[PDB]
């Protein structure tokens, strides 16, 4: 009686049509072409020596428009101006992208998810979902050449770009900026020592995923008990889970509504899973508790929202 | 010193440009518009009652071209012919799709992976990777209205279509056809009792995933032993793993080349993981041995 539930990326076509390559000197990375501007990481202008201690304002003014080779597929775009907004370069080009989607630049919050279109040399290679971790990193898959790849959501009729890729930390997690060029987290676009802080599990998302399991007929873990927010948080603190807040209880409301299971009842089921384990069983195919689905991700998938 | 490894779908844009909606009476599903043909499940011509016991030849003789409403966006495409090939309907339309990519129709093998573009009313909802299981089902996410959604691989700019969605079995797994209309597995396009058969674990894929862990710097499980092919298969059989053959050993060759770790050495590490378990440790973020990545999936990601 169960039904499937998968980590599902947004369809990527609207974003694929915006990916270009930007080459400055010997460095090539990806850019995002919206109307008559290409957005890309400003470190395209740096040599390996520059990256050790970059003076970005000085390095940018030393570049000419001709120093930027921008290619959309096999068509060379001509740069007519270059400016900087925080860590993002804006290259004004003399032609407008005819496939520009309705778009917004948004800054997401920790715990929220987005789709990544991983690209190399301006060409898309794959698509997958990520969550902004509480420590402001993402668990992605990015090789050399992926800088400038973007993360996005599709919100009704609009592509909301929220992430542009910049770096891989020594623990194999990833960091980047919003499309205004401001890093998520305390990271900087230079080759200086930086490390991911300690991470925690996104409790509200684990609860949303447990609701997804119930909605999809995989409900072996439900118990007959209920708890309070404070009592649940006493347990959350012992297992490196984020404290559950009232705002989180509120955003779980729609899933509580559809199942008839109150949030604090599901908290009691989660408490038993943390304290006693998974009993040699899976939930939606997983042997661990999944924390990279938001409540809205569950609603979107269970309702078949299209774009 | 590790690096990331993710289940990664192909970019969906080339396929999105081919998705249309097909409506016959009150039944609406998805179709695939390539050149001047729309491919869709033949059960678009069935009512709910027809589905209990359809005779498709007789149901199709009763249809006109007009009975098929095809919409690409909200642009109606005029149907100028209709023909059946196994469980697929082919609707000739008066316009060739200007967005037709270079494409092939391929019949994939159990253990091979592909990306699914889940669609409703001819519009895309999301994209994810699936493996064809040894029992010829896939573990997807498909709601009512998803039928005709397709699975595909992209090799450079050539789209190989390999799956068209038809059904959800009572255990929440999914079945469908290739693009020539032949079901994978023993399933039939009728609302009659059918169930997924016993499955097994895709051994060659588990090994590829362990190579992926090594390549990406998550290698705690690697031992310094080796085994023979037959000794490995004797152990893995007890864990419901498919037999590993020399053909599978050869396909793991690129990963053995890049790591310098022989396939039979990896088999010895997998043997130990089957005997002892993980003991609270994870590999690439997982507490289970993952079997839905092929050797080429690993090479495609790490290159």
């Amino acid at each position: 009686g169960s039904s499937g539930f998968r980590k599902m990326a947004f369809p990527s076509g609207k974003v694929e049509g915006c990916m270009v390559q930007v080459t400055c000197g010997t460095t090539t990375l990806n850019g995002l072409w919206l109307d008559d501007v290409v957005y890309c990481p400003r470190h395209v202008i740096c040599t390996s020596e520059d990256m050790l201690n970059p003076n970005y304002e000085d390095l940018l003014i030393r570049k000419s428009n001709h120093n930027f080779l921008v290619q959309a597929g096999n068509v060379q775009l001509r740069v007519i101006g270059h400016s900087m907004q925080n860590c993002v370069l804006k290259l004004k080009v003399d032609t407008a992208n005819p496939k520009t989607p309705k778009y917004k630049f948004v800054r997401i919050q920790p715990g929220q998810t987005f789709s990544v279109l991983a690209c190399y040399n301006g060409s898309p290679s794959g698509v997958y979902q990520c969550a902004m971790r509480p420590n402001f990193t993402i668990k992605g898959s990015f090789l050399n050449g992926s800088c400038g790849s973007v993360g996005f959501n599709i919100d009704y009729d609009c592509v909301s770009f929220c992430y542009m890729h910049h770096m891989e930390l020594p623990t194999g997690v990833h960091a980047g900026t919003d499309l205004e060029g401001n890093f998520y987290g305390p990271f900087v676009d230079r080759q200086t020592a930086q490390a991911a802080g300690t991470d925690t599990t996104i409790t509200v998302n684990v609860l949303a995923w447990l609701y997804a399991a119930v909605i999809n007929g995989d409900r072996w873990f439900l118990n007959r008990f209920t708890t309070t927010l404070n009592d649940f948080n006493l347990v959350a603190m012992k297992y490196n889970y984020e404290p559950l807040t009232q705002d989180h209880v509120d955003i779980l409301g729609p899933l509580s509504a559809q199942t008839g299971i109150a949030v604090l009842d599901m908290c009691a089921s989660l408490k038993e899973l943390l304290q006693n384990g998974m009993n040699g069983r899976t939930i939606l195919g997983s042997a661990l508790l999944e924390d990279e689905f938001t409540p809205f991700d569950v609603v979107r998938q269970c309702s078949g929202v299209t774009f």
